[PDB]
């Protein structure tokens, strides 16, 4: 059995900006989603090995989690926001895709969800 690499959290020759929508996206949306009671199996890669999932990364190509968006945030990793708020979507759309409707993990998964789109609605107004 064997995960794949992380997704990439550095790049040099990547072009980086902070901004107020990026900082609002850090100080409010991921803080808020990460001390979350259901916050613990989105704070790193899922580790398909350990927990015997040998077909996760078959069906989910484009793997997300907040541990890697805390990442990219922290070393100003995007351009905008809307690189940001994808992530945090694939995030989503991954957990639903490979689990079934009202398995712990969706739920868990909806949870955070409908926090993140009460903060999103509320992202600034680019300054
Ligand atoms: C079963 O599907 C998923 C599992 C996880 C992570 C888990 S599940 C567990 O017990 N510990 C974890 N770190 C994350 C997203 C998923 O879609």
């Amino acid at each position: 059995s064997m995960n794949p690499p992380p997704p990439e959290t550095s790049n040099p020759n990547k072009p980086k900006r902070q901004t107020n929508q990026l900082q609002y996206l850090l100080r409010v949306v991921l803080k808020t989603l990460w001390k979350h009671q259901f916050a613990w199996p989105f704070q790193q890669p899922v580790d398909a090995v350990k927990l015997n999932l040998p077909d996760y990364y078959k069906i989910i190509k484009t793997p997300m989690d907040m541990g890697t968006i805390k990442k990219r945030l922290e070393n100003n990793y995007y351009w905008n926001a809307q690189e940001c708020i994808q992530d945090f979507n694939t995030m989503f759309t991954n957990c639903y895709i490979y689990n079934k409707p009202g398995d712990d993990i969706v739920l868990m998964a909806e949870a955070l969800e409908k926090l993140f789109l009460q903060k999103i609605n509320e992202l600034p107004t680019e300054e």
